[PDB]
């Protein structure tokens, strides 16, 4: 008994991720954002593809060294840094970090002095990025500072709809870059960050995407063997590669006829994703469809005792069963890594598939 | 170095609390709400006191059993349960559970039939509790299935405005009561849920909430030796016991002047109480105030790379340094019980004092 939660993983769908990255965007590697999903196979995986790993934190540095990849593959880019977490990358290897304000330079100069430093400029966020007026007195301070800044990043954030936001960017990455080298600094790095679509069927596809970063590529950062263009794919690797299998734990029925489902696992757990994700979900029923079959208006709700645990407000499904199972597909990207073990429930298993 | 956040835990003001309650509620047996924090010293301190203790899975009722708590000070209040979360209770001792569909009572019959089941009825949620209109069908529902229901719990919420509610459920609970007794089973429980502050400085205080109680009962439950009253305080007991230090690992200024604190806890972590719980939080420099301070609006925003991730967005505070503290008062609840280790980051770890 106890029908557990459970993901099933598909490690094949991270390699053909890899074969069409190299296929769209050739002139850049992936660095992958450790954040999205730090499961061990698919970091092993993505190491084993030979992607680079953008990590966040002392621990994730730890985790991707932990299955040896060396430091020169990791890009530590998180603009602010608590100066014990630089302390251990810098003990690590790890000396290519990001920054985006001269406050974290002063740490630096503390603390790291070497690193090669990539330089962030808004695009996404309030939180992150210089703004491209700030940059010139960022970098008369950084040189005050004696400051290596080797590079410029940025982050369109993860649902643009307008694949614009890419090329804009990067034209402005090719401002800050010119003032960069006017200054005396050795710019050799363009990080075009995260943001892609990581289900094949978004209504902006990766595709056009890669086709307005190569354009901008093209015009603002031709080839040279001095320059290194890189990003920080996160979702585009793992979104859909996993799926969630969830029990029917509990049926209600409302007599017009409407079903709430309540199933073992939701927003605490897997599901944090729609609240800090935006993630919308489809409750799939496994059962193959029957020809002809009734639908209802229905709710799934997760287990934890709180009425804001709710999954889905109003979904047709066919009439369910206590020890049926849903599945959600797509379920690879920031599901995982944020879960929580609120009111005594644990998160679900995950099984691992190779499609060959 | 690393200033790694942590918590102050005063297991005094767990200790006052109870002496309160019981000055203000003394017909009223509390069940305290484990998945509120289930910190062990927290559970290990309600223990000794004679608390009952709320449990909403198979996790919390080890953990609660773990530490010597017997069966019969457990309820098991969650209305929709998993049928080997059901099995196991059973198998640990825990007969009474709370139900609020016929549904779950089928599933009770096959699994745990000598239960003592205890019918939830709205006030709270679309999610649980049974409309009053639906108890009679429900209780001869319960009949046919031969369950043993016992009493009727019902639960207002945790944020009223107005202590009528209270008063409004206990009314209702009078007449599912009665039909309990009508329909020949054997009603002696009456729970009255959870909701009460736990800031001792909340608009509507404990105090009223006591009184508004307190009328309610004499009026339709008076005192019998036949009855029992229970209750499931969760953040009346924890609220204000624990308070979090937080070190600002980065800065920003814009130079009108205003700051940008980073610190190393938000909203994947202790302040994920923002996102499901509703907080507000009040940061305070530890440093104490220095006459005249010069005072500037102030975003506090957590370690990670969300732009999401934020804790407060216009406060006045002093000008803060790098490697000062930020106190947050009342992070007792909700507050351990929902963190995550999104990005790479890890928990406070919690200190505890005794409040002789
Ligand atoms: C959040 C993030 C990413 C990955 O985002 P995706 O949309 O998953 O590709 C990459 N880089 C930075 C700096 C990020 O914050
Ligand atoms: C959430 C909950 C509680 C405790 O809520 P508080 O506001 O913390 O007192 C008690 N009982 C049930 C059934 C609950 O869902």
């Amino acid at each position: 008994d106890e029908g557990d939660p459970f993901f099933v993983a598909d490690l094949g769908d991270i390699v053909r991720k890899h074969e069409t990255w190299k296929k769209c965007l050739p002139r850049v590697t992936p660095f992958y954002a450790v954040k999205c999903n730090d499961d061990w196979r698919v970091l092993g995986t993505l190491a084993a593809l030979g992607t680079g790993f953008d990590c966040a934190s002392n621990t994730e540095i730890q985790r991707v060294r932990g299955i040896g990849v060396p430091p020169e593959k990791i890009i530590y880019a998180n603009p602010c840094k608590q100066i014990s977490h630089i302390r251990y990358a810098r003990d690590s290897g790890v000396d290519v970090m990001t920054f985006d304000c001269v406050d974290e330079l002063e740490k630096v100069a503390k603390t790291h002095p070497k690193a090669k430093m990539v330089l962030r400029i808004s695009t996404l966020s309030v939180k992150f990025g210089a703004k491209v007026e700030d940059c010139r007195f960022i970098l008369e301070q950084a040189k005050k500072l004696n400051i290596d800044v080797t590079g410029v990043s940025f982050h369109v954030g993860s649902g643009s709809t307008d694949a614009s936001t890419f090329a804009q960017a990067i034209s402005d990455s090719r401002f800050v870059f010119d003032m960069g080298t006017e200054l005396g600094f050795n710019m050799h790095i363009l990080d075009i960050g995260g943001g892609f679509p990581g289900t094949r069927d978004a209504p902006l596809k990766f595709e056009e995407i890669a086709g307005v970063i190569n354009n901008a590529l093209e015009k603002h950062f031709p080839p040279d063997l001095k320059l290194t263009i890189v990003a920080e794919p996160g979702r585009y690797y793992v979104a859909s590669a996993f799926t969630l299998a969830v029990n029917v734990i509990a049926k209600k029925v409302t007599p017009a006829q409407s079903f709430m489902y309540y199933v073992n696992d939701g927003v605490y757990g897997s599901f944090n994703c729609i609240l800090y994700d935006h993630a919308v979900v489809r409750p799939l029923p496994q059962r193959e469809p029957i020809p002809n079959e009734k639908l209802y208006p229905s709710s799934v709700w997760g287990p934890t005792c709180d009425g804001l645990d709710q999954i889905v407000e109003r979904y047709y499904l066919p009439e369910m069963q206590v020890g049926e199972w849903l599945l959600f597909e797509d379920m690879g990207a920031y599901t995982v890594v944020g879960t929580s073990s609120f009111n005594g429930f644990q998160s679900p298993t995950i099984y691992y598939v190779v499609s060959g």
